[PDB]
């Protein structure tokens, strides 16, 4: 679905994308993340200069969130990157921590270790601000960059050694509370994804076997790249319940008089779905970007080479400008003579520019813009009187269509086998499996090991079940045990 629409002559071109979505994801990849001037490859593994063309999306992403968030009265605050080995001590993996072990050229005596993740760096401090119900719910989140040695091949934005996230961190009176607000940042972490990015995910909660150990319940969002077959799980948020405060310290004096643990919860949210986004909607054009975050959702071109654009020319791109930036629409215009016309279409279109303007002689004389959507090609002239009106619409109309195609893209990649004997032949098809599961942490410990021998998990528990079980008749696809629900299986990142 990557190779359908034309491509010009600047398209074929070594400044355009060479490699084919399908059948050479990898390069592809990189190429439309090098080449819109979206990352850099850093000399250190696992690190990519994220460019302004990127960290517009990511501060989109901050912007957006950080104002859903504060809907629910959280605060922002922001705990160093350093903690110490002892608090630390006591996913938590040891290879992945990244020791800072000397100062100049002076060890430390006791090496201290650069933020993982900030549970070991903030509660020790929330057993110290909460000391009655009346401190209760304590809401805390911080944007920061993690460092985690990653042993698995780093992948720009899904898997990098350093990513910026946001973490939220909430202490609560009640697991009721603490279990709503869970939900509540899951729907939020959907809405980023599916509102903002364009980007289909499943909500759904983790088995006992994938959830994290540190808490009781763990909700995520799953995505899905279809061209490598293998899920990403897009966001996290975990119902910590009472483990971490009892171990931290974190009690509270309820009404009437009596300590009680406080119910926590924690969520996250990091650059990866930049890279989800960029995976669902790029073609072998190059990158195809959501309005919604599109560093620039208009580029107006005026047809011009070599010699600069006339009076009248210049008059109607900036008329135009201004239309559409008093309609809030993010517009540049691209006058620069050196190059060819051809060359900014190329060079935007790779980009993932929304919508491109041409600005010729026949538009400047009609007062009207020859409109080109980046991502099916569609053409159409709209009078300049009608661009405050129709623009903000097409760029409405084409967050939609990228959300529907996604959407449609999704449902077919997730197949329902029932019995084990069609499990891996869905799998080597690149697709998710949807099956009646007892959801036993002793059955997807073999679960993973038959199908590692031909490894499949558990995705989530979808929260929307689908389809129905048969009351005490529905078995387990793998095992001889009762199913519970349905459960989204496959290879993931
Ligand atoms: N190295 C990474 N780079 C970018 N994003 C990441 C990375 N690791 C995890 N994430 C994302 O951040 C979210 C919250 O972090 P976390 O729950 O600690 O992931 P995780 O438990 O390490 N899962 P995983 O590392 O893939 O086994 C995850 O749901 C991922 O979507
Ligand atoms: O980091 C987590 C759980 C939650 N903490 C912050 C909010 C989002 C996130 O899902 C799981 N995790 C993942 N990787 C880790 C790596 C190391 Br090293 C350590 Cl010490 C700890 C962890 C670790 O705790
Ligand atoms: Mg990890
Ligand atoms: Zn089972």
């Amino acid at each position: 679905a990557h190779h359908h629409h034309h491509h010009s002559k600047e398209n074929e071109s070594l400044l355009g994308i060479t490699a084919d979505k399908i059948t050479s994801f990898a390069d592809w990849y990189s190429q439309v993340i090098v080449k819109s001037e979206m990352i850099e490859y850093y000399d250190i593994s696992g690190c990519y200069i994220l460019r302004p063309w990127s960290y517009f999306i990511w501060e989109t992403i901050q912007s957006v969130f950080d104002q859903k968030i504060k809907q629910h009265d959280v605060q922002n605050a922001y705990f160093p990157i350093f903690v110490t080995q002892k608090k630390l001590e006591t996913e938590g993996f040891s290879p992945e921590v990244a020791w800072v072990t000397k100062s100049g050229k002076s060890d430390l005596a006791e090496p201290i270790a650069i933020r993982p993740t900030s549970e070991t760096i903030m509660y020790p401090y929330f057993a110290k601000w909460i000391r009655s119900h009346r401190d209760l719910p304590l809401k805390i989140n911080q944007w920061t960059s993690i460092v985690r040695w990653e042993f698995k091949h780093p992948t720009p934005f899904i898997r990098t050694r350093e990513f910026l996230w946001q973490e939220g961190h909430t202490a609560h009176s009640t697991r009721k509370e603490a279990l709503e607000m869970v939900d509540i940042i899951l729907n939020e972490y959907a809405s980023i994804y599916e509102d903002l990015l364009a980007t289909p995910v499943v909500k759904g909660t983790k088995s006992e076997n994938e959830k994290f150990p540190g808490g009781d319940i763990t909700k995520s969002i799953e995505g899905f790249i279809p061209e490598i077959g293998r899920a990403v799980q897009a966001a996290t948020s975990h119902l910590l319940g009472q483990n971490f405060s009892k171990m931290f310290g974190v009690e509270f004096e309820d009404e009437k008089g009596n300590k009680e643990y406080a119910h926590q919860t924690s969520w996250g949210l990091t650059t990866r779905a930049i890279g989800v986004m960029i995976m669902t909607h790029g073609d072998n054009k190059g990158l195809v970007l959501p309005p919604k975050v599109a560093p620039v959702q208009v580029i107006i071109i005026p047809i011009i080479f070599k010699t600069v654009i006339t009076e009248e020319q210049k008059k109607i791109c900036n008329e135009v400008e201004c239309i559409l930036k008093k309609a809030g629409v993010r517009v540049k215009i691209d006058d620069r003579s050196n190059y060819t016309p051809g060359w900014k279409y190329n060079h935007w279109e790779v980009k993932g520019v929304c919508l491109r303007f041409e600005v010729g002689p026949r538009d400047i004389e009609k007062r009207s813009v020859r409109v080109v959507v980046r991502d099916n090609m569609e053409k159409m002239d709209i009078p300049i009187s009608e661009l405050e009106s129709k623009i903000p619409k097409l760029l409405e109309e084409f967050q939609n269509r990228l959300l529907f195609k996604a959407k449609q893209r999704q449902n077919e990649s997730i197949i329902r086998v029932d019995t084990f004997d069609k499990v891996m032949d869905t799998l080597n098809q690149k697709k998710m499996v949807i099956a009646p599961w007892c959801e036993d942490v002793s059955c997807e410990e073999e679960i993973k090991k038959e199908t590692a021998r031909l490894a499949m998990k558990s995705l989530c528990i979808p929260n929307d079940q689908i389809f129905k079980i048969e009351e005490g008749k529905t078995k387990c696809f793998f095992c001889d045990k009762l199913a519970k629900k349905f459960t989204l299986f496959g290879r993931s990142y």
